[PDB]
């Protein structure tokens, strides 16, 4: 521990995270065809070269563990390349998503759905929300016609886009350290069980060593300020530590509300409600609170071209 920093009455130590603390980059491709059969399967263009910026991560921290997790249905050769990738550079680590066990953090709708109409019809009927209570049970019918079955982790499965892989990019974190070993990483000497973990958007340049980060409770997040406006954002999500309590609570407000996002709930609504910024707080202030910042990065640079999913 370093110093201190206040945010809504809460006086909150700047924990350590150590230059041994994992560095995570993400890509869950849609259309594998995109690449050749024996190609890397991450982008790689002039206007998004992201698998340049991670070997160019993994160049500058040499001596701290690299883990890309991937996902999407990769041919033969597209894996055989990213083995190559991972031999050519000892301290990448190549994580397949699906080699991942998330079931502990599953829920199914239809449990989300009942409790929801419990909690509705347990208040008084000049306050229920009775729209929400109709559209509840809308969803409920439609889970029991389509799959009965169907979970948190099943639903967001079948997406096809960036809800997907901030899902994932949720629970890989309350993972933090483990997900390495969990998934068979050798040579990861550094790594302890419940480490955190470091993700980084793929286009967030390192121009240098990150050394020893001191963050508030272990953990900060992206904030953007483009144009007049910030904004809480999870291009960059640092814990200190596995099962983070704000992730935590980013999937407990996911396993309670109908409808919740891994973003606006998963990440926002978690830190929101942990650190206690609530609509009354000022939320600029907490944008600065809990903001991550480095002189060694160059942030969020595929706004300088187009963005890879928009
Ligand atoms: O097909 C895609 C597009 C994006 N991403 C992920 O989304 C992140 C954000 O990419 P980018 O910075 O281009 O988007 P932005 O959110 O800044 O518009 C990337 O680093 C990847 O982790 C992905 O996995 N697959
Ligand atoms: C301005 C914008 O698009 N922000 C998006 C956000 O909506 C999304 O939840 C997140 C994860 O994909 O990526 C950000 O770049
Ligand atoms: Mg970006």
């Amino acid at each position: 521990s370093s110093g201190s920093a206040n945010f809504a009455g809460v006086e909150y130590p700047l924990l350590p995270l150590d230059q041994h603390t994992p560095l995570l980059f993400q890509w869950f491709e849609r259309n594998p065809s995109r690449f050749g059969e024996n190609q890397i399967p991450i982008i790689n263009t002039q206007q998004n070269p992201y698998l340049n910026n991670i070997i160019n991560a993994a160049i500058i921290e040499k001596e701290r563990t690299i883990g890309v997790l991937v996902d999407g249905n990769f041919s033969a050769g597209q894996k055989k390349a990213l083995a190559k990738l991972e031999k050519q550079y000892e301290n990448i680590k190549v994580i397949y998503n699906s080699d991942l066990d998330y079931s502990m953090y599953d829920k199914k709708l239809s449990d989300i759905y009942l409790e929801n109409i419990a909690k509705i019809e347990a208040q008084p009927a000049n306050v229920r929300d009775e729209y929400l209570l109709g559209e509840i049970k809308k969803s409920l019918n439609e889970v029991l016609k389509n799959n009965p079955e169907e979970s948190l982790v099943s639903s967001h499965d079948k997406r096809l886009g960036h809800v997907r892989f901030d899902f994932y990019r949720n629970l890989f974190l309350l993972k933090g350290s483990n997900a390495f070993l969990e998934a068979g990483k050798h040579g990861c000497h550094h790594l302890q069980p419940g480490g955190g973990c470091i993700y980084l958007d793929a286009d967030m340049l390192l121009t240098g060593k990150l050394g020893t980060l001191y963050l508030p409770d272990g953990i900060a997040v992206h904030v953007s300020r483009k144009g007049n406006s910030m904004s809480l954002q999870n291009g960059i999500i640092a814990v200190n530590r596995s099962e983070h309590p704000a992730l935590k609570k980013g999937l407990e407000i996911m396993h309670s509300k109908p409808y919740g996002d891994p973003y606006i709930d998963g990440v926002c609504g978690g830190l929101r409600h942990y650190f206690n910024c609530s609509i009354r707080h000022n939320y600029e202030e907490f944008c600065n609170f809990i903001e991550f910042k480095h002189e060694h990065i160059f942030m969020d640079t595929s706004s300088l071209t187009i963005s890879s999913w928009r």
